[PDB]
Parts: C-alpha cells; sequence; structure tokens
C-alpha cells in the first residue's frame, strides 16, 4: 500500500506571484490530507532548469509541509516539462533520495502552460501521471490536448484542466480511493 509521490511543479516567467503560491499551498494540503499515511513524498519545481524542493528522506524526517517547501524560491524561466520528467524518473524515484523500491510511483505535474522543451518522457511511462493545467493557457481544447502526452491513459481520467484549484476533486481522497 506505500506510494511514494512527486510533485512536479511549474515556476514560469507566466506564474504572478498569487498563482506560485496558490500551486505551494495545494502541494501543501494535499499533503496535510494525506499524513500519517503509506505517503510519502517529495517536490520538484521546474522551470528552465529542475530543482528537488525536498526528496522523500527529507519528508520522512520533517513530516511538515510547510517547513519542506519554506525555501522555495519562484524560478520564473521556461516550462521544460521533457527535460523535467525525466528528471524526475531518473534522479528523484531512487533509494538515494529515501524512494522505496516497493512503492506505487505517483508523479502529480503542475503547469500552467504548454512545454518549451522537446524530446520525449519513456524513461517515467510506468510511473502513474496526472497531470493538472490551470489557468488562461489551457482555455482552448488544443491546448489542454498537448499535455495528454505526459499523463498516464485515459486523459479522460489523468488530465485536469483547472480554472482554479478549488475545483478539483479533492486529490488526496481520490488517490487514496484509486492507487
Ligand atoms: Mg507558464
Amino acid at each position: 500500500g506505500n506510494v511514494d509521490l512527486v510533485f512536479l511543479f511549474d515556476g514560469s516567467m507566466s506564474l504572478q506571484p498569487d498563482e506560485f503560491q496558490k500551486i505551494l499551498d495545494f502541494m501543501k494540503d494535499v499533503m496535510k490530507k494525506c499524513s500519517n499515511t503509506s505517503y510519502q513524498f517529495a517536490a520538484v519545481q521546474f522551470s528552465t532548469s529542475y530543482k528537488t524542493e525536498f526528496d522523500f528522506s527529507d519528508y520522512v524526517k520533517r513530516k511538515d509541509p510547510d517547513a519542506l517547501l519554506k525555501h522555495v524560491k519562484h524560478m520564473l524561466l521556461l516550462t521544460n516539462t521533457f527535460g523535467a520528467i525525466n528528471y524526475v524518473a531518473t534522479e528523484v524515484f531512487r533509494e538515494e533520495l529515501g524512494a522505496r523500491p516497493d512503492a506505487t510511483k505517483v508523479l502529480i505535474i503542475i503547469t500552467d502552460g504548454e512545454a518549451t522543451d522537446s524530446g520525449n518522457i519513456d524513461a517515467a511511462k510506468d510511473i502513474i501521471r496526472y497531470i493538472i493545467g490551470i489557468g488562461k493557457h489551457f482555455q482552448t481544447k488544443e491546448s489542454q490536448e498537448t499535455l495528454h502526452k505526459f499523463a498516464s491513459k485515459p486523459a479522460s481520467e489523468f488530465v485536469k484542466i483547472l480554472d482554479t484549484f478549488e475545483k478539483l476533486k479533492d486529490l488526496c481522497t481520490e488517490l487514496q480511493k484509486k492507487i
């Protein structure tokens, strides 16, 4: 029943300060609701570059989402989603970072725009992948559909297109129900 969950969250230049803070608050809320469970967490900010803001070992030690994220600095650059997902798959889901070999791997990708880079995410395909596309850049169907390649199948389950986070059916509950 162990789940190792990574939040992979956009820090691009398009995010207003309140919008970036709402992404932080969303991750904290999921963690608080899912705390003291078989879930362990890590979080990675991506924009141009990728930074593990806290790893699974950190999570087990402090178990305080506000302290784990207190040092995050909004990167304010690009949206290199291909590089970021590869980074998570190969550099974050590792025993050296506290990941548990027995656990089910889950990736929650949070983004406010289309990917600026290119390539493939072969190395991450066996991870259960949800993508949340937040805000105005996903107002047309075409834009939304560009996120399907990053998510598990079917997109009707794994791609979430949101005006705001409050409209999402509660993620901790849904994960505990389904994973
Ligand atoms: Mg953006």
